[PDB]
């Protein structure tokens, strides 16, 4: 007489239903055997599991004996492991989020003041003058839940398409007024 | 009735030095154990030529060429192509930083870019974006039949705080691409 083996299911989970008490129906099945000892079969099972809110990420939860049946002996396990969604503007780093902040170079170079998201609702970040490309500005207050933590604005300098006639100029007087700035002293 | 016992030997390359066969001289040491189970260690050293392609953590076996009553031990040769400061590999490819002025990914220019060889002068067409990718072919990894190719990925840098000039041109400009919203997606 010997125990069954624990069963594994990976459970994704939206960030969003993080704070979530959220009700994820698993489904699995537990293979029936022949005389000859192969599958011949598999049973469907089926749980509604209530999990718990401010499930970390790649953590675990065990549902008891709801593994596989155990030889003559008791069920295995069945575990389900958190896996947190990819969020389409936060990023999962430690306890804090990330955001890419997209700027128009003006505005990195003279400053901004520019409303940026949050977990719920949005607020106002400002940008100082000068600033630059991979610029880590923080945010406190609006980050991972449970305390909280912190969202982080890493900037990015994007550009619009090809300009045209006197939006050229311009560039050209900039890049005259800027002629001696090296974007490559690293090479 | 025993047999042998087996070596591990970190080989350092250069990602340069991938791009063809290269012959090389290891020299290592090759254990002596008591007839109990370590006291000494006769050298060896073997010329091999490593093949144009080899990759990091790669090993390549020598068979019998580990310790010596019955057959011997065999040698790992572990390649070990540490971390290049300029090029990330991606499968056949590589990949560069390319930092631009705002200025140059908007007017367009050219710029030497370096190569795992020799640099190249890389046309950068008038409104380009963070982010885009400028193919250089042929300057990436030698596999054993392909060679795959460099691309410049574009980054747009900035200078320090600026001044009067500096700063009253860029507010021009504002006002001239008033409609472009880099937070569209927001």
């Amino acid at each position: 007489a010997a125990r069954g083996h624990d069963l594994e299911i990976e459970v994704a989970v939206f960030l969003e239903e993080t704070l979530a008490e959220q009700t994820r129906t698993i489904s699995y099945n537990l293979p029936v055997y022949n005389v000859f000892g192969m599958i011949e079969s598999e049973t469907p099972k089926t749980l509604n599991v209530k999990i718990p809110a401010g499930v970390v990420d790649g953590q675990r939860i065990r549902l008891k004996g709801q593994g596989t049946p155990g030889e003559n002996g008791p069920n295995g396990d069945l575990w389900l492991v958190i896996h947190i969604a990819p969020h389409p503007l936060f990023d999962i780093v430690g306890h804090n989020l990330e955001i890419v902040l997209p700027l128009a170079p003006w505005e990195a170079a003279l400053g901004a003041k520019v409303t940026v998201p949050t977990l719920k609702e949005s607020i106002l970040l400002t940008v100082p003058p000068g600033s630059q490309a991979g610029q880590r500005l923080r945010i406190k207050g609006k980050g991972l839940v449970s305390h909280t933590g912190d969202l982080f604005a890493v900037i990015k300098i994007v550009m619009p398409t090809k300009p045209d006639e006197k939006a050229r100029e311009l560039w050209q007087q900039l890049a005259a007024a800027e002629a001696s700035f090296d974007p490559r002293k690293t090479w």
